[PDB]
């Protein structure tokens, strides 16, 4: 049902720039799931995991 099951689904985004900030972003090397497929960021992004912008597909979820 939901992008992964339970992981961080876009946009469950990993920080804010900081880990206690709400987020506001993914930064080089975190990932975030978007429906099934599974991204990381190459650098710094908020758009959409797989849009170009700096993601990167690192595999599936489901």
């Amino acid at each position: 049902m939901g992008d992964c099951a339970n992981a961080n689904v876009y946009p469950n985004w990993v920080s804010k720039d900081w880990a206690g900030g709400q987020p506001t972003h993914n930064e080089a090397g975190q990932s975030i799931v978007y429906k099934g497929n599974l991204y990381t960021a190459n650098w710094y992004t908020a758009s959409v995991p797989g849009s170009d912008s700096s993601w990167t597909q690192v595999g599936s979820c489901n």
